[PDB]
């Protein structure tokens, strides 16, 4: 909806509100079949280039099938095994005797058909390529003789077009140990993907969402290779199910908050930790530390709960009351006062220290704000770039309202001498108790 | 052989035993040649589309050769230079005058031939593509006249098939600064790779291993571009030699071990460090911290010693006796009691703290175990998924025996007040001495 | 110029001097247009394979245009937005009404033309592909009838060659959300890149530099997709401008510096931090912590200031005087004495501790130096490999002069008992004051 921002001068942090989240909570698997031709090598009298070209392209069909066969005899484990158990279970059903015969019967007349497997999964099966029809009708009557018949150059070219998708799928499945991500258009065409989305047991408001963000759907999908058996090549595409739709999502941005003394070695720093995406999820907050686990389309966010952290909903109160022991508001400390900048959703946080020249300029007006020593913030309204030292950042031109929450920087509440300057993932209340215990050691003496 | 597991309740860690390791200790280089045609651009009377198509494809042959030439005038350094010295030394020999003339003579009649270079290396050379034969026989008599002769569409298509492998190799060598990894099927076909494996100075038991794991061999190989000189395109493929075969390998899994007090801010945590693959290697243990440096095929492990750490064999005794100062059993400490789970080889470790809902469910039975506060473990026998908060993990369905080693969690042996909660790569005996020194400061006062 | 090295025995660090740097400080954008044909699907009497092949390839042209259209309706945000503001601003100008009509007029007769946009940018526009000319002249008179005319197989093949570049560009723009990097030869051919370099407002000495390192230029460039409007496909290529040329650049290499006591648990370690590339830049030093932000061609370095840190020029004095509080010479401390090696530009630093077998061998001479416990260094003159434990490193064979700066290891100046063994990003003067404060706590008692 409306993207807004709030910069907290007290903690040198910003929160971008107003995002609508789509959290993946389930998987929808689908079987993709390719009708193959069970043929063995045949040698006949061949000389003219058209016979050679067909036999050359026919061998690329042969090596592609054998490459997929030795891939399933020994399949190397992948780091995606903890996320593909839903689709891997489907490949084990197809390897059972008689199960490939079922999908082979349902896809006898149409491209799409629903198939009830022997494991209780009513999966939707597609036949995206038919090589048995082309080889047995156009190639076998030409090559299964004493001397090879002469094929036309149209047949040589038409067969290279059909065989191409098989070769490209074997290429991806071989280099990725049968589990590929994202799902390419070779694994599933955009036309096939939209038709697959439409047939999903999801709401009409949810089908419009996945259809407008098909590239994000591909990046959050898996393609799993199953088995080759009885002239059938089958592989499972594992598509995301977003059980959480239109949930509030905020992104926390943090920057170092140091003191501004004039002698280096006499300054202490403080920075909020656990920056990233926070979204309401099932009575708690799902935090996403990794940056690539949430795809954004500027109004919206698409996250995967596979790489998330479950936090109490009180964690959002660290932005308004950080000194409350009721919520573990975590920080890191040091004595490294180096200047930096963070480009937020509607502006930029600037931490300027030392002799560094920090500024924000407009392309046609020039320098419109020069930052002093400390932590500050600037809106994107009228600002194009932000320069910190010899580094120039670009400000996001997204429309929205920024709110500057003025307040005393909390680093000024700390006596420098007894400060813990080597804390990593420490809570605010944790550090204060460590300071109260270290001050008693000076009180008695 | 038999994959087994041992979960240590005292240290919240699991060790997966029974893996057979294959550690790379050497390199076997091989020269791959492509016979090129030394031709310059020729212009003749051309109009019909077949002459244009040949000249268009002929220019793609020309720009591909010139692109490889300017790549060798200035070749950017790569991060693989510390691992390709064996193959880079071979390219420098070919750049010597008269050395390319030798391999050009040995490959005069056959595709494969052994060549003794001028540096003491008896390397095996392959001729995988012959473009000089096709250009000089089928194209030059057509184009080296006053007016161009009319080539058939079979020639136009047959030349695009042969020229394709050259264009794809130049594409990989250009984007990767002459050093590509893994070695694609364009650099070396599966047929050429198996034939190359067979001719290696390794045991017959070792040839069967590399032939059943060709994809892992590709991922642990390098393709290095040499020189283009005297109508010859040569590049070295650097293949792995596994001097260590069938060595015991165990994978250590660790999870946070915290106390279970009811007031947050009064709990301390502890976690074993240096998780990853450990393998016996030459009287010591080779530890692999990076996750991608060891490829697994579920019975076996394929690691590269390039990114390994050499540890004394006593490091394995940290799983049975962690408090022994004879071996530096390292841990990290904090006060961050956040729930998490780790999917092991035969089960899952669960560290549950706070209000987090941790559970393990079966697809048809439902919740079969609910974890309480602390660190626990569950077998894969009967378990399909593990849920921690809003995150659901998939359990590996590998067959094996798990062993639950009961014991008091070592975190209970620590007084919370004087605990060091900010140690990173500290030893157990190191921390205890720091606690004995900090307790004396309270003893005197 | 001349690459030299200096190893500091006192700090276990090496500095490789003599590199000439090229720091990117600006962007030069250019518009790349592809003339498309505004056609809708037409159905006529078609049977022979040539009509089917044209209509099949024509649909791949249709889906490629529609895929680029739905990509611009909703474009996912990328992590490169902070570096593509220069090029993104150009795409917004083309989306204005009447602006695409201007470039469409300038490119009416030639491939290249300068166009003054409605935002003050005098950009250079290229027309690299003309599909409207081929479709409207060779395909529309064949297909826009009652029954389809029979096209020759030369037309079917000639159209697959022209349409291929469009399909490959749509593939890259779709998987990368309209912002691709590096810029492939499909986005911009080597012939087009060199011509684009030549027309740049840079010095003749600067054009020779970019032309000899086109692959590095591609890796530091961006390709941004603009809009499809009025039979024109336009996208911006953002090329680097190196405002800093021939600047001195040094690379700092660090290795752990531990004590050599015989009882483990009684040793302390120390390591300089902030290793990487340092270059003089505008009166300060630009430090590059990330390894991939600087491309090297062995004489030269090509860095991007987008991911850099601005430090005072006094930071170089940490190599000759580390104990001076005037510059924050930062270190990290621990008690982890594990052996390791670092391959430098002209040699190798070796930190050998414990029972580890550290050595440096020559291929024909064997072991030429055996390292003892502590930190040492070896030149590349006569050395081929360096072995530490079960790990073998390769030494860079670059020509240059090494200088061994002898000195007492600074770790011996520290009393082990009161040492801070858990400091991360701490300054030398910071740690010494923490030791002076901890010794007073023992002085009074
Ligand atoms: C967003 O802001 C506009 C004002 O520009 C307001 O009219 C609208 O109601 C806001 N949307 C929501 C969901 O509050
Ligand atoms: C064609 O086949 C015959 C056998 O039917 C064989 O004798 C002859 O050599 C073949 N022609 C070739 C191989 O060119
Ligand atoms: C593996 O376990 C089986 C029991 O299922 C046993 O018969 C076999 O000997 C074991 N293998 C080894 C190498 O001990
Ligand atoms: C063909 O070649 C002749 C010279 O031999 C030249 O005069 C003529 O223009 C050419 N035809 C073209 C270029 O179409
Ligand atoms: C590099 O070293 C050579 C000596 O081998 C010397 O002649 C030359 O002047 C040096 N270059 C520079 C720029 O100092
Ligand atoms: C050819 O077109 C005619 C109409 O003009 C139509 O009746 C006929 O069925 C077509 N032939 C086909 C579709 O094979
Ligand atoms: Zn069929
Ligand atoms: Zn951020
Ligand atoms: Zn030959
Ligand atoms: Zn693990
Ligand atoms: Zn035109
Ligand atoms: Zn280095």
């Amino acid at each position: 909806q409306n993207i807004t921002e709030e910069f907290y001068q007290s903690t040198c942090s910003a929160v971008s509100k107003g995002y609508l989240g789509a959290l993946r909570t389930g998987w929808y698997t689908s079987v993709i079949t390719i009708e193959l031709s069970n043929i063995k090598e045949n040698k006949c009298n061949g000389t003219d280039a058209k016979v050679k070209l067909i036999k050359q392209e026919l061998d690329k069909y042969k090596n592609a099938v054998t490459d997929l066969q030795l891939l399933m005899q020994s399949t190397p484990a992948t780091g995606s095994g903890s996320a593909i158990c839903s689709g891997v279970a489907v490949c084990k059903v197809l390897h059972l005797e008689g199960e490939v015969n079922k999908i082979k019967s349902a896809l006898l007349s149409t491209n799409k058909a629903v198939v009830s497997l022997s494991n209780g999964v009513s999966v939707l099966t597609f036949k995206v390529l038919d090589l048995k029809n082309y080889i047995d009708k156009q190639l076998l009557p030409i090559l299964n003789k004493q001397s090879c018949s002469i094929p036309n150059i149209e047949t040589v070219i038409e067969f290279q077009q059909k065989n191409n998708r098989l070769l490209e799928i074997t290429r991806e499945f071989s280099v990725n140990a049968g589990v590929t991500t994202p799902v390419s258009t070779y694994m599933l065409t955009n036309s096939e993907l939209l038709s697959l989305i439409n047939d999903m047991p999801i709401t009409n408001d949810q089908k419009k969402l996945m259809s407008n963000n098909v590239q994000i759907v591909r990046q959050q999908s898996y393609s799993i290779m199953c088995i080759i058996k009885e002239e059938v090549l089958a592989y499972v595409v594992q598509l995301p199910l977003y059980g959480v739709i239109d949930t509030p999502c905020w992104k926390l941005h943090t920057s170092p908050l140091c003191t501004t003394n004039t002698k280096e070695g006499s300054n202490i720093c403080l920075t909020r930790t656990d920056r990233g995406w926070y979204c309401d999820n099932a009575g708690s907050v799902s935090f996403f530390p990794q940056a690539e686990t949430c795809k954004v389309q500027s109004n919206r966010v698409f996250c995967d709960t596979m790489n998330s952290r479950t936090l109490p909903s009180e964690v959002n109160l660290c932005n308004v009351d950080i000194f409350n022991p009721k919520y573990d508001c975590k920080i890191m400390t040091s004595k490294t006062d180096v200047s930096s900048s963070v480009i937020t959703s509607l502006g930029a946080i600037v931490s300027c220290y030392g002799k560094t020249k920090c500024t924000a300029s407009n392309k046609n007006r020039g320098i419109i704000k020069t930052f002093s020593n400390g932590c500050d913030y600037v809106s994107n309204k009228g600002v194009d770039t932000v320069s910190v030292g010899n580094t120039l950042y670009c400000v996001n031109k997204q429309e929205g309202q920024s709110l500057y929450v003025k307040g005393e920087p909390i680093i000024n509440f700390y006596d420098p001498l007894v400060f813990p300057s080597d804390e990593f993932d420490a809570s605010i209340s944790q550090v204060n108790e460590k300071i109260n215990q270290s001050l008693a050691f000076i009180r008695k003496s």
